[PDB]
């Protein structure tokens, strides 16, 4: 199984899912002096009012909450993207200490974590079939940094003694995304990848400016969770990203600045 151990991490990924070394990969460095300011690019506009959250589980290399997105409830449109993406799910990424754990760099800048937020273009009908489409997936990044705490991810860090090990998962109903999110939404875009296998190249990223401030607190929780099944040997779930890979001719655009 493809891990972020020594023996099964992202270099090793390509043997297995040769679109690793791919034109389209994420996550990259933001170089913020090269990337184009596109006035014409829009506001996004982030509608998560009537987000339905079901459940939360361990799946071995995050932990993740899925939501309801069999109606048009917690939709993503606007930005850099054609058409409506419906949230399907948000995970995290994060490092064993604070000066890493993000997917994405700013100017080689490692924030201590990132989350993601996963939408799929509702013109392919589901999240798997997005997935197998080059504008299939939107993904909402944003950093976390380590300061004071954000309490809107409070009700998620509560819950993570109960998906300590791989498989294990529960209810998660009525939690609100719009307490995960900074108060801008100016953002860098680019066309990419999922940074986990099978690594399809079908990801519009948006990645947002403005970090989050998590607390020490909040992110030690999230390094309490384990990769392995109970009954396995332990391995702290902790440095769970890719490092950035190569830009290629992508461009980078901002919304700002
Ligand atoms: C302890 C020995 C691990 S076996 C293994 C592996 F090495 C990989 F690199 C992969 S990969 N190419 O998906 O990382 C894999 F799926 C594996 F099962
Ligand atoms: C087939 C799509 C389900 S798999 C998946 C995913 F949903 C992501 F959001 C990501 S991410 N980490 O790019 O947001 C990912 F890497 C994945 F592999
Ligand atoms: C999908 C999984 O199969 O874990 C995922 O990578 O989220
Ligand atoms: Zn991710």
């Amino acid at each position: 199984h493809w891990g972020y151990g020594k023996h099964n991490g992202p270099e090793h990924w390509h043997k297995d899912f040769p679109i690793a070394k791919g034109e389209r990969q994420s996550p990259v460095d933001i170089d913020t002096h090269t990337a184009k300011y596109d006035p014409s690019l829009k506001p996004l506009s982030v509608s998560y009012d009537q987000a339905t959250s079901l459940r939360i589980l361990n799946n071995g290399h995050s932990f993740k909450v899925e939501f309801d997105d069999s109606q048009d409830k917690a939709v993503l449109k606007g930005g850099p993207l054609d058409g409506t993406y419906r949230l399907t799910q948000f995970h995290f990424h994060w490092g064993s200490l604070d000066g890493q754990g993000s997917e994405h760099t700013v100017d080689k800048k490692k924030y201590a974590a990132e989350l993601h937020l996963v939408h799929w273009n509702t013109k392919y009908g589901d999240a798997g079939k997005a997935s197998q489409q080059p504008d299939g997936l939107a993904v909402l990044g944003i950093f976390l940094k380590v300061g004071s705490a954000k309490p809107g991810l409070q009700k998620v860090v509560d819950v993570l003694d109960s998906i300590k090990t791989k498989g294990k998962s529960a209810d998660f109903t009525n939690f609100d995304p719009r307490g995960l999110l900074p108060e801008s939404l100016d953002y860098w875009t680019y066309p990419g990848s999922l940074t986990t296998p099978p690594l399809n190249e079908c990801v519009t990223w948006i990645v947002l400016k403005e970090p989050i401030s998590v607390s020490s607190e909040q992110v030690l929780k999230f390094r309490k969770l384990n990769f392995n099944g109970e009954g396995e040997p332990e391995e702290l779930m902790v440095d769970n990203w890719r490092p950035a890979q190569p830009l290629k001719n992508r461009q980078i655009k901002a919304s700002f600045k």
